[PDB]
């Protein structure tokens, strides 16, 4: 059936702002997953998941007799998808379970172990998410093996659909770079957003960059993706080391008698893939990444023999039964296992991104500090492995359960306790007022909460203006953000906050980050009121001000907003264009179609343009929260045309005289041309909408200065 | 950026079945269009279109200085894109402002009729839909140009996005026959559920069948398409000849001067298309088809020209200015006006597929009585457009406003009145107890009701229980209802009828097609009662007995399933694979993908599989309500392969010992393969969801049994 994107393959999609809806969703509308968790008993679980380890099933033996190692994978893989750029992929949400990652090819015999938790999955139900499940499976591998894991979290609420990810432009599966559409360009640079090094792979290729085995060039594709995981050098050499300890590869034979990934497999498979032709296709003979590496002595039990082996021998290039480059210890006795028959043993092997481990100057430090002291490779592998499995899951208010650990890490950027009574009603009314009477205005405040509140993201559920770090380094100096205007409002505010809490007794206080929020919500009522219109906006305190020593600075980078088109701010020339990035920015923040088309056309006549600038204003009453940008951009008495000097930007002019009447970027234009968003657009624009346009404003305010209130969740 | 559908393009489409959320409408969720609508000032809109008529606008100045002749046409083509097979597409949902018709290239320049409207639209917003302006200014043009329409109504709900429709697979537009993707085969005979013969095309080439000018060969083309629009032979003609009484065809150059459909253009061009470099791209310049033809000399009046025109001359085969394929009047003097010159007077031209209303030999007979008879074309036309606009709006029940004609028609699928008391509680509960001592068994009680209510679709909102179509010609013949069964299953209820009538004070009476509902409740409520459960089902009287003079047989054909399913039918061997089909009739049903998995599961179980097939039934306690469909399924215990005889067949066996346990087809399953719906599944199929199942199989149920309660509404 030929479809719109056949047609039209690069008009602009905005079905990724309307999934997740209550259509799709098999629960109830008032399912709850944390009351459900919250009376899961864990412990039975986890002894049923521990029992699991070693009760093999026949259609795929256990290697060694223990799931572990499979399963401390499939956590790892579940969690590894994860990208600092964006937010997106990461253990939070089960997408494991659908497409694409389900059919990855570092994700084959995954759908194996998936299955083999059905049972248990099956006998909790709904009080246990698969996201849940995923992790938890793998952190009782690790504690059934004699590895004392940090804690666990539950709250991961199951999904129903795919999330709409970008994860390359390669139309190859495992590409190797350099193609059509190539992931890298200048000296090894990789794409933004992406996190890994070909199509379909968690992070690198075990044989070596784009499959050349030379282990000190892995280890700077090592070094990158990582670290566009949000794992430093340590934390590296302590994850990959970690799981090394464990299982072992399987590349029994040639890759070509594996079939066809669970996506394109048969119906009768039942969602299982990657069927193969070799042997028994399984156990013994099975073929999964296409190498045969086995790299402990005890692969079911936690030990120091993972960097005993790395270090304590030489190591030869090799192939495996399926061709691929592996590497074999030069002169070693068979010291290590087989899985399944107990009269052979095997020489030490290694992965060409295993002897990175050694091989890079930087990670044979680390390495060699984590073989001298095995504690201490201990502690940071459990700290690591906390932070894979978690870094997704936001603020420590979503956490559940009796193993959260209670050391608060600074990569969870923390929000301190609040100990003290909250501002009611009536005190939110007395600080409005006097924010109105400081001389702030409307644009002042609508822009400040706007640049505190929308750097939340919905993908890792990180940002947002609890904290107020906005007043702390780096939000207070990116540009979008007008360090200069900030500074000024700040520091009037803080003189509202220091006079209001100087007069209380008994201990009531006002944060400033309540206060930036509520001082954002007098500003909409002022502009409401500007338009002849009284209407109070929602605000729920208990915000709490975290401190700079409390905040990671390199790890907020990736919080900042590049492109914002509400308001209306590009930093810099995108291949992408700006209404793409529109759509991108406003899936971040969860909100619709209509919530984003009502959202930016009070932006526009509020004042909330960086730099003032005139661009979407389509009003001659700024400051007044009105529908004019509706009306005036869809009044067909205007023709426009793009400017000579910047295609991007355009005159609207009157259609009779020629005379300017306005300018617009791509952002604001999107929505007199897009078919679906002028539909939206009209009905803003219409005689009857007012009221409506002012309500919704207000309810969509309101929604994004709350996104990252778990506290009230 | 590669999306699932880039690498399995042939995986199955769920998300046709969660559009229209409440995530994309910008409408809040108690939002009634009706209730809007009724309040409309309607005669104040009707003003308004008269005056646009005769308000040319100088980016596309009005023809003869009326704009009725384009607006005729935009109202035809919202109307035209209806299919009687699936009942998609139509006037009903304001599809035309959405992609793909928008740009089609059949709707050239419609984009300028819709436009000109947004003045009226944006005056009366959220109280007229467009869905209802495109076809009210349809008549007001008629009207202001001295054609007595005979009525109209409105109800037209707007939608939010584009529907999901199949086209065609052609991937170029307006490919001509026998391509690789052609919709015909054979002799001539275009593919289901299509009803058009080019792709981007409403009905026909105006030239000629795949563009070769032959009258005879295109009226073929004309009454096959028509006829898949619901539309007879004295209906077509009156439509065609009735249309063509108005305005004029544009061509004025070469349609190589026209640019990029409105999907395709730049953001400037502030979604409108087609922009023209021949000369002033618009007026006496305009180029939409390529054709060139003015039909009558009165274009902007209402006269019986046009037959006079087509027999009172012979016909010359001529090319119009870019090159198309028209005719005109031999030895004729110059009598039609031009648009834009009081100087310029034209001869007579017609397109090929006027001439066949003259050359093929039944349209011939018409088109003579039409010329000897005006008023008999006038009444056949005005009838004829009121079908046009209205056969997608469904029953008499959702027809809003002043002008609705009384006249009830047989193509609305006429129930009479209710003008009797309803059965209450006590009498439902009365009999539920005698159709449940009769003997009925669940299967039969379940299987009846399913049937009757399961003709339903919300394309076009024909079908349903309501009428008691079912003990009629042709429902009651239809292999998947099971003739002979349901023969037995009516005569029982008819029994019980008459007794439960008989015994009746006052007027009360049960209708049968009550009954036959009521019914199939009593069934679903035993059945939960063999598996241990209370449970109440919802029932709502009030449906009434059609005749069988109040139901066209051939009409009725197209809502036969050939394929359900629901009943693991399927009449014989498609192209498109059978959990395809099952996806396609949920979306008709106006099922999400978690109501179709629900209700699936419990139909097998009850016994609702034509012929008793035992593919899908999993489970050893037939005709009660239990979640064994999705706990057998998901057993891994079970191994699925194909049968030798039939690969559309499965065999499950144990996986230990080989022994067969089940059989299923390829939509029983689906529910294991795909990985969206084997996570629907597997909530089902949890130990907690034997509750959750019963309810919402009670919940869906009730939802199909009501699917055309508009009298409820
Ligand atoms: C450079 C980064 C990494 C590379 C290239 C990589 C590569 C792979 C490969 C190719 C396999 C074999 C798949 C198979 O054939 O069955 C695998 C297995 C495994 N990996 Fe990694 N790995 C990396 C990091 C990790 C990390 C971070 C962990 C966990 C903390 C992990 C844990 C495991 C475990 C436990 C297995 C064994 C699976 C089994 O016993 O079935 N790996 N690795
Ligand atoms: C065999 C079926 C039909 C064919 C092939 C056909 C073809 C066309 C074509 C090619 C045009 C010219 C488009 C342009 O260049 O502007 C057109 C114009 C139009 N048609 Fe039809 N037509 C059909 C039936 C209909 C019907 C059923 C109606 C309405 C009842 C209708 C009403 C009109 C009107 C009013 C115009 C004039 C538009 C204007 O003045 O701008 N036609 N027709
Ligand atoms: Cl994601
Ligand atoms: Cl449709
Ligand atoms: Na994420
Ligand atoms: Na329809």
């Amino acid at each position: 059936g030929t479809s719109n994107r056949d047609w039209w393959p690069n008009q602009l999609d905005l079905s990724i702002l309307h999934r997740h809806s209550s259509l799709s969703d098999p629960m109830g509308k008032d399912f709850n997953y944390a009351q459900a968790f919250e009376k899961l008993d864990l412990a039975a679980v986890k002894r049923d998941l521990h029992a699991l380890m070693t009760t093999s099933q026949d259609w795929w033996p256990a290697d060694f007799g223990h799931y572990g190692g499979l399963f401390i994978r499939m956590a790892w893989h579940s969690a590894g998808t994860y990208r600092t750029a964006d937010g997106r992929g990461g253990a939070g949400e089960g997408q494991q379970r659908f497409a694409p990652l389900n059919s990855w090819p570092d994700n084959a015999n995954l759908d194996k172990a998936r299955r083999l938790l059905w049972p248990i999955k099956q006998k909790y139900g709904r009080a246990i998410s698969w996201a849940d499940l995923l992790i938890l499976t793998g952190n009782v591998a690790l504690e059934s093996m004699g590895f004392k894991t940090f804690g666990f979290a539950g709250g991961r609420a199951d999904t129903w659909e795919p999330e709409d990810v970008y994860w390359g432009s390669e139309k190859i599966w495992l590409e190797l770079s350099g193609g059509p559409n190539s992931r890298y360009s200048g000296d090894r640079q990789l794409e933004n957003p992406l996190a890994a090094v070909q199509m379909g792979l968690i992070y690198v290729n075990p044989e070596g960059p784009d499959g050349n085995p030379d282990p000190v060039a892995a280890a700077r594709d090592i070094r990158d993706t990582f670290a566009r995981m949000a794992m430093n050098d340590e934390e590296t050499v302590a994850l990959i080391a970690g799981g090394h300890t464990f299982g072992k590869t399987h590349g029994a034979g040639p890759a070509s008698n594996v079939g066809a990934e669970p996506e394109a497999a048969g119906i009768e498979a039942q969602g299982l893939g990657w069927k193969s032709a070799y042997r028994t296709g399984k156990g013994a003979d099975a073929i999964t990444s296409g190498l045969e590496v086995t790299w402990t002595t005890t692969p079911t039990q936690w030990s120091h023999n993972f960097f005993e082996n790395l270090f304590g021998y030489e190591w030869e290039l090799t192939k495996s039964p399926a061709g691929d480059h592996q590497w074999v210890a030069k002169g070693a006795d068979a010291v290590i296992p087989d899985a399944f028959d107990p009269s052979k043993k095997h020489r030490p092997t290694m992965l060409t991104t295993d002897l990175s481990l050694r091989f890079d100057p930087a990670y044979e430090k680390i390495s060699r500090r984590f073989h001298e002291n095995p504690e201490q490779f201990a502690d940071a592998f459990a700290r690591a492995w906390f932070k894979l499995t978690h870094r997704d899951m936001g603020p420590r208010a979503r956490y559940l359960g009796p193993e959260v650990p209670a050391e608060v890490l600074l990569w969870q950027d923390p929000i301190p306790a609040v100990d003290h009574p909250l501002i009611d009603a009536a005190d939110a009314a007395e600080l409005k007022a006097k924010v109105l009477a400081s001389g702030l205005t409307v644009s002042q405040l609508v822009s400040t909460a706007w640049a505190a509140a929308s750097t939340f993201r919905g993908s890792d559920k990180r940002g947002g203006a609890n904290g107020a770090r906005i007043r702390l380094a780096p939000q207070k100096d990116w540009e979008a953000n007008q360090p200069e205007q900030l500074a000024a409002v700040l520091e009037t505010l803080e003189a509202i906050r220091t006079a209001f809490n100087g007069a209380q007794r008994g201990g009531k206080q006002v944060s400033l980050a309540d206060l930036i929020v509520l001082a954002g919500c007098a500003g909409v009522e002022q502009a409401a009121k500007n338009a002849g219109h009284a209407v109070t906006v929602p605000f729920a305190p208990g915000r709490a001000d975290a401190s700079q020593e409390q905040t990671d600075v390199e790890s907020m980078a990736v919080l900042e907003p590049v492109a914002d088109g509400f308001r209306n701010y590009l930093k810099g020339k995108y291949r992408v264009p700006a209404e793409v990035l529109l759509v991108d920015k406003a899936q971040l923040l969860t909100l619709s179609a209509p919530e984003m088309t009502v959202l930016l056309g009070g932006l526009r006549v509020l004042g909330a343009n960086v730099g003032q600038s005139r661009h979407g204003v389509f009003t001659a009453r700024e400051q007044a929260l009105t529908n004019d940008f509706f009306v005036n951009l869809l009044d067909m008495g205007t023709e426009w045309k793009p400017t000579a000097a910047d295609a991007d930007v355009f005159e609207g002019r009157d259609r009779a005289t020629g005379e300017l009447k306005w300018t617009g970027t791509r952002v604001d234009l999107v929505f007199g041309s897009h078919s679906q968003l002028r539909a939206l657009a009209e009905v803003y624009g219409s005689a009857d909408a007012q009221e409506k346009f002012v309500r919704d404003f207000v309810a969509v305010w309101n929604k994004v200065m709350n996104l990252d209130r778990f506290d009230l969740a």
